[PDB]
């Protein structure tokens, strides 16, 4: 009966974590997953969240269906965070926003909308990009190519080729952009660079789709959303898929939003409708618990202030781990320059190791990174940072 | 830019519920949505759930991603409920199970898997069925038809006619079947009738997709799964989408499951694999809270036992309401037989009122039913029972 059914290779990341989890090396460290850990190496329960969740259990309440859009609190929360507290675009009401099943869910609802209403639109992702970016869009029958982003030699963006690619693209083609914290490279666009990408986007009449999963981990909430707030002011139409998984440390509850920026208030009334429609045929409505935590935190002034604070802290620890790594490498290896490590943003570092080098850190050390060299800086703490840095030196000297 | 986008109308049930909210009428009653309400007309928090949630709140824990297939306890939870604890089929390891974003999430993943691997398969739903059933399958670009089911003149099933229709479908065509508690009519197949349906399905080699959203509201957990369990013995390739929304009274948390019964261990691995692949490409992972509630309630024997009793309570309450409705209507109306009301099962009832008659109930009484006559019996309690039946009498008398 199910002879035709093909085996799954697994999520390429989770294929690695599986190898790690069923490997019993004493010294093993996992730096191959986009999860934030603290100094003890454990996943933090944020204080603001802990408060949100105690409000929820006091008392345990009946659990009706959330609106398909999710709770308005969630919906406002996303908007004020992405665009600005009482921002002009929001004042206008030119942004359609739903709660989604994390960032993933937001991209899916977004992607489906695009497949249906713009069948002729192709989608383009960075070279390289996150794995699920391609899978989600292709899963909608969207044809997916890649724009050149990362330059192997410099270790920065291949900007000249990139803008040139964008010229060769048709009206309504979809550009899957990372406003900050590039996954997996860590190499972000400069604020001047964004203005160049966007002005081409306005001219070439293209569609910008922005995937911001790590707001508050680049520079800060407001700075990280620069690409978002600019495109808006340029009057451009734009899709914004946001995630609270990392910055809220709530991966499990599947919290996130999709926001769509429209020329008109009426056009927004239409888009919002089709978003609910798209949700209806997928999962019907977002989960209550997750929705409530977002609502509580984003809308409680004190809790919100407290939240921005703890994200600042997480960001800072990462920035700090980037420094210590650069320190130990520059000290023990006189030859190469490792400024890219502290130049890169958010949770990821393309450590610029060859696929053979990444292999070596795995066999002898129990140090896991992706074949393309991506490393989650958040996997590093005082207690293990020493070991990893030396191992990288040893693999670099080889 | 989005001028190609047409307005959504809204979910028709939600349009009816919305209409109910804005009603002036002091005595308005909502019988239009398939939510269980207790003898007071409030959504209940199950005691077993209260206990689970407080276990989750003590202490509040880190929130890592659930496996794509959800927690193993949630899966074991589902499998045991549907197929029966220590089912041969479960012992053989021949069911691929994932946690899903409610029943809707199970239907979606299910449909998407079918669209992928059986592109020529068409899907047939019962006439009539739950509105949202079509949306999901059409939402996958699967062509959807209607197999004859409910007979209007008799108020039963056009069974003879149905079986012949099934003889006319192609290999691997998909039948969406309500094992019990048919939404929206409440008219169910007898155990005999089910053997014939499954025999044809076997012979024509059709795919039976069972959507069970009300397990324990028909007769009981075992009886309601009879179609599921018979299907299994016959060696049929079964798809079961189970919702916990209603029986676990946890709609908001989006708890359900999807299970695929396979000939071999290897086919189960391939299918399990692809089920993950599908989940990854949609939303990545199911929500942590709802999953944990399910895991806790199902796999704690004292809680499982308590849960089951609390469902049967709800079942028994619905049942008394049917009895009382029949009683009152038979008292004040002659030339009609009201045994169909007690002949039906679960939360829904095709009450046999004309579209105009439903219209009069809303207009003067604020009694809200679907135009096709579906009534959620679970919106009836001793406080409104007399009011509703009398209103039904008035509308029927003329
Ligand atoms: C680059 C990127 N974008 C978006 C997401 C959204 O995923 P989630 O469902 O956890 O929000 C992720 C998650 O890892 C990601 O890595
Ligand atoms: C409610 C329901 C489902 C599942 O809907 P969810 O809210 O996602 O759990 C499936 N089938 C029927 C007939 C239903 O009434
Ligand atoms: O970029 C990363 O490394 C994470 O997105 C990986 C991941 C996402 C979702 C689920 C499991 C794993
Ligand atoms: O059949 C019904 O109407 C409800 O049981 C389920 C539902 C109602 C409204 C919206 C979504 C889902
Ligand atoms: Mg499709």
């Amino acid at each position: 009966m199910f002879e035709r059914i093909d085996y799954y290779a697994g999520d390429p990341i989770l294929g690695l974590v599986e190898k790690f989890a069923a490997d019993n090396n004493p010294d093993k460290v996992n730096l191959g997953i986009g999860i934030y850990y603290d100094e003890s190496g454990v996943m933090p329960v944020l204080d603001c969240v802990k408060i949100a969740e105690q409000r929820i259990a006091d008392p345990i309440s009946p659990r009706p269906y959330l609106p398909m859009a999710g709770l308005p609190g969630h919906r406002k929360g996303c908007q004020e965070l992405l665009f600005g507290k009482d921002a002009p675009v929001l004042k206008d009401g030119l942004v359609a926003t739903i709660a989604t099943i994390g960032g993933s869910g937001a991209l899916k609802v977004g992607a489906e909308f695009i497949h249906e209403w713009f069948p002729q639109s192709k989608c383009y992702v960075s070279d390289p990009t996150w794995g699920n970016h391609i899978a989600i869009f292709e899963g909608c029958d969207i044809e997916v190519g890649k724009y050149p982003y990362y330059d192997t030699a410099t270790g920065g963006i291949k900007f000249d080729e990139m803008i040139a690619f964008f010229e060769t693209l048709n009206k309504d083609d979809v550009l899957l952009l990372h406003p900050c914290c590039h996954n997996p490279t860590g190499v972000d666009l400069t604020r001047e660079q964004w203005d160049t990408v966007l002005n081409v986007i306005q001219e070439r009449e293209l569609i910008p789709f922005m995937d911001i999963a790590y707001q508050g981990f680049g520079e800060d909430m407001d700075s990280d959303a620069y690409a978002i707030r600019k495109a808006v002011d340029m009057g451009l139409p734009l899709f914004v898929s946001n995630s609270f998984s990392k910055n809220l440390s709530l991966y499990g509850e599947r919290v996130g939003g999709l926001s769509v920026v429209c020329p008109t208030v009426d056009e927004t009334e239409r888009v919002f409708g089709q978003l609910n429609s798209t949700v209806r045929r997928i999962y019907s409505s977002p989960p209550s618990h997750g929705g409530r935590v977002v609502d509580i935190v984003m809308n409680d002034a004190a809790l919100h202030e407290q939240w921005v604070g703890e994200v600042y802290a997480m960001r800072d620890r990462i920035k700090s781990m980037r420094t210590k790594l650069k320190s130990v490498l520059e000290a023990k290896i006189s030859g190469r320059n490792f400024d890219y490590l502290t130049a890169q943003n958010g949770m990821f570092s393309f450590t610029g190791l060859t696929p053979e080098q990444v292999e070596r850190l795995q066999s002898e050390f129990g140090i896991y990174m992706i074949s393309n060299s991506r490393m989650c800086v958040a996997g590093l703490n005082s207690s293990n940072i020493d070991y990893v840095a030396n191992a990288m030196v040893d693999v670099l000297k080889d």
